[PDB]
């Protein structure tokens, strides 16, 4: 968490110089040769950052699987930092389930919370995750957009557990058709 944190704070700095070397007073030769530099210096670190995110969105999914089998809908709880991190472990989980539909919520302090879902590719195509997203987080007070086979939303709620229910009710409800 921190620790990405810092990385991340690394990278903001690194893009800080860039600016600060291309409104700098020098010549245009030095300057060319400088941000080059500073450029790679600035992917560098933008790789660590994607490597210390991807990381961590692998530890989750796999204290996922440990929690849940490898079923039709898999509807739960998982500390995220950011949504971007949250979407990454929707996909991985998809990835390592293929026959599953994915809900995921994180609770976030002021009582925010991010969603992030996925349908199966089995699932037949009625199922929308759209509107899956948007039952939940609207449930929430919230907003969600994404495509038929994937949706993002955030809603502002602590009753997590009334949400998760509606998840898994929708889901069911698309899922037992049939």
């Amino acid at each position: 968490s921190r620790d990405v944190a810092e990385a991340l704070r690394l990278s903001k700095d690194i893009g800080r110089l860039i600016e600060a070397v291309e409104t700098a007073v020098m010549p245009q030769w030095q300057r060319r040769e400088l941000l080059a530099t500073v450029k790679m210096l600035q992917r560098r670190a933008n790789t660590a950052i994607r490597k210390l995110q991807m990381g961590q969105a692998a530890k989750k999914t796999q204290e996922l699987l440990e929690r849940h089998s490898k079923g039709p809908l898999i509807v739960d709880t998982v500390s995220a930092e950011s949504l971007s991190v949250l979407v990454k472990v929707v996909r991985q989980l998809c990835e390592q389930a293929p026959s599953t539909s994915v809900l995921l919520l994180s609770p976030q302090p002021m009582g925010k919370v991010l969603c992030a879902c996925q349908v199966a590719q089995g699932a037949m195509p009625t199922f929308t995750a759209e509107a899956w997203a948007l039952a939940v987080c609207s449930h929430m007070g919230g907003k969600a957009w994404g495509s038929r086979v994937v949706a993002q939303g955030t809603g502002s709620t602590t009753d997590l557990e009334a949400a998760l229910s509606i998840a898994q009710t929708y889901a069911l409800s698309q899922l037992l058709e049939h």
